[PDB]
């Protein structure tokens, strides 16, 4: 269908159409949407992959070290579970889950560009992750819109974590791939916790008007609940878990410059 | 069957030796869909410098071109096919950079500020994947020397850092610079097409590479000329797209909706 041809290609600008384009939520993201079956991802589960040497271990300790600081500073520990404290958590953390796949994608892109070699499907995997995690932010910001302290600390988090991820990937992209491996091992835990807690009525959900952004992106029928939204977000993290653990492994074996195994499922 | 059982496995390393190399996976699934006789009337345009920033973006490129052409010897002697491919190989390394840094910075901005991005990221990201496909194509038709492989490495560094600070200081200027660059590219890519029609240039690569034939949806009959003709249209999509995006900045419209994402749907 698209009416994009040479009369449009010889234009100077389309600045003028800008005021008459609708803001339909589906545009927020590309069409590489994830498609999960609620009854199948329902049985997603908590795994843990053994660290192989020093770098796998450094990686695993840092994620533990961070889970522990975060969990304590943020008071997630004592008090009952709450809607408020779940989404506030997911909101802040989702800002930093978006970074990794954009540094890997972006650097593997640049490498492809300077030794003029073929990437074999790695770049388009990482950037859909980055995107897919950015859409995790976009959903929770429909649910809780935070205030000035939490926002200022999100900005300093990105400054710090952009710098670490960036310079970690240049020196050991296995490290960073291992690190998201384990990062997501914790993401999966935290979310099955939230579903379990709904199922045992300890956190019975108030936000069931699932946002339009999330309905389009996960193709969810109108009658979907917070628990159904959460699960799918948890299913996404199990994928990333396997992808960054498969990617780390591949490096360990010196298979960086080999086909991205997840291209086949497509 | 991509479900829990696959998501609950730890690693898919054992699958690497059983997955085959396919040209269709070297990019995403967002491919140019051109029809040759339509895109034969792409054309050289020039946007008016609207103000001090544009004038600076334009005068940078014009000097980059003058310098590069006297230093590369483009104009010295006759057009040859080695001289065209040499050049476009060099330059198409540089060209993949801008969309990526742009795409990245905007991604980053939606995360820290928690704001809709409204279609820019992807367009700016497939824009980088496109230029890299041009590049993967040109690596098939020539494999450059050691001298040039070094010249290409160091030039990434200067250019990467340049756009990094440029896009943080002023995205208006970058998009314009990019818009202007892609005027010049269409000029070159028409000089070439015209050189073929005249017989001043007789390509020998009128076997077009596999990567390119499924990236662009061409036939095994299509030639060098036809390849230069789908690429040129890519360079004119980035010409408009980018001059529009930079008009959106000049007007404080850089957080409205990217208009092209309707111009598809
Ligand atoms: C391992 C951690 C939390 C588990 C966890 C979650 O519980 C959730 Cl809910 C998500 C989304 C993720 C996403 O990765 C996630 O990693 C602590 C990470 C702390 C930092 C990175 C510091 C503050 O910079
Ligand atoms: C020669 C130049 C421009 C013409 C031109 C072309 O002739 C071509 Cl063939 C293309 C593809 C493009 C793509 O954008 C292109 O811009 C100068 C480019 C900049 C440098 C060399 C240094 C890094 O600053
Ligand atoms: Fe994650
Ligand atoms: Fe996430
Ligand atoms: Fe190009
Ligand atoms: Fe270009
Ligand atoms: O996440
Ligand atoms: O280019």
């Amino acid at each position: 269908t698209p009416v994009w041809g040479h009369t449009q290609l010889n234009r100077l600008s389309f600045l003028e159409t800008v005021p008459v384009v609708p803001l339909r939520v589906s545009d927020e993201s590309s069409e590489d949407r994830p498609t999960w079956s609620l009854p199948d991802i329902e049985n997603v589960a908590i795994t843990h992959k053994k660290p192989n040497g020093l770098v796998d271990t450094l990686a695993y300790r840092s994620v533990r070290t961070c889970r522990w600081l975060f969990d304590t500073f943020s008071l997630y520990r004592f008090g009952s579970i709450t809607e408020s404290k779940v989404i506030s958590r997911c909101l802040f953390l989702e800002t930093v889950a978006g970074v990794p796949g954009m540094v890997g994608g972006m650097l593997r892109h640049l490498s492809s560009l300077r030794y003029m070699t073929r990437d074999k499907g790695w770049i388009n995997t990482l950037l859909v992750e980055a995107e897919n995690e950015r859409m995790h932010l976009m959903t929770f910001i429909e649910l809780r819109q935070p205030g000035l302290p939490l926002r200022v600390s999100i900005i300093i988090t990105q400054a710090i974590m952009y710098l670490f991820l960036l310079v970690a990937y240049v020196i050991s992209p296995r490290f960073v791939h291992r690190f998201v491996g384990y990062l997501e091992e914790e993401a999966v835990i935290t979310y099955t916790g939230v579903m379990r807690a709904i199922d045992e009525g300890r956190l019975r959900p108030t936000k069931n008007d699932v946002p339009e952004v999330a309905r389009v992106y996960w193709n969810l029928s109108k009658n979907a609940t917070f628990r159904d939204l959460i699960n799918v977000i948890r299913a996404d993290e199990a994928e990333h878990r396997v992808v960054n653990h498969t990617f780390a492994d591949m490096h360990e074996k010196r298979l960086q410059n080999s086909v991205n195994p997840f291209v086949v499922l497509k």
